[PDB]
């Protein structure tokens, strides 16, 4: 599998311009990668900045710009303010599966929403059903992904559902392990995990795609713990 590598840490001061990077092991990063770059902020708080290289997500700053340079993908923020502080994925695609970076941590000197149950614990071998209720937009006309990070580990892509026919695609990783539903009355995505094990706990997220626009905007996650 492709190794997609971030800067670990950079330092920027406020009102300067800084640029993040992000590199495939396979060769150059190109469009048809359709990179995304995600924000980290405290308490597993994403948000979707850019998606398919240089589109900016609707509503960021306008002081967040991607762009591929030479060889691979890059974040820019013109200005740096205090509270962009925070960690910075990006994620490629390749084929038929995404791939995230190991973030970098960037330090500043000095409608649609996406809800999720903050936790729930479970027991071992059992099955366990997470929910994702979304608002603010037409529902059937978005895919849904669904993230997870391990304590300590990095973003694991799980897969994704088409409300519109239900069709999924699952990561290699969870491929006999995920089960992805959607309700449309309820406007409400679903992921099943099954023969639980303790290395199932992790947060879980849910986050719209769809064809051209992936990872723009994210549930809090679910701190999902196997005891
Ligand atoms: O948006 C694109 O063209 C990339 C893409 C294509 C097909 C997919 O199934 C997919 N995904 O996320 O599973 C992503």
């Amino acid at each position: 599998q492709a190794v997609v590598t971030q800067e670990s840490a950079l330092t920027t001061s406020p009102g300067e311009t800084v640029t993040l990077t992000c590199r495939s092991s396979t060769g150059a990063v190109t469009t048809s990668n359709y990179v995304n770059w995600v924000q980290e902020k405290p308490d597993h708080l994403f948000t979707g900045l850019v998606y398919s290289t240089n589109s900016r997500v609707p509503g960021v700053p306008a002081r967040f710009s991607g762009s591929l340079i030479g060889d691979k993908a890059a974040l820019t923020i013109t200005g740096a303010q205090a509270e962009d502080e925070a960690i910075y994925f990006c994620t490629l695609w390749y084929s038929n599966h995404w791939v995230f970076g190991g973030g970098t941590k960037l330090t500043v000197l000095g409608q649609v929403q996406l809800q999720q149950p903050g936790a729930e614990l479970v027991k071992p071998g059992a099955s366990v059903k997470l929910s994702c209720k979304t608002s603010g937009y037409t529902f059937p006309y978005y895919w849904m992904h669904w993230v997870n990070q391990r304590p300590g580990r990095g973003l694991e892509w799980i897969g994704r559902i088409d409300p519109n026919g239900g069709g999924t695609r699952y990561s290699e990783k969870f491929k006999s392990k995920a089960t992805l539903t959607v309700d449309k009355p309820s406007n409400t995505a679903y992921m099943q995990l099954s023969s639980l094990t303790s290395e199932d706990s992790a947060v879980y997220y849910c986050a719209r795609g769809k064809l051209g626009q992936h990872f723009d905007y994210w549930g809090q996650g679910t701190a999902l713990t196997v005891s």
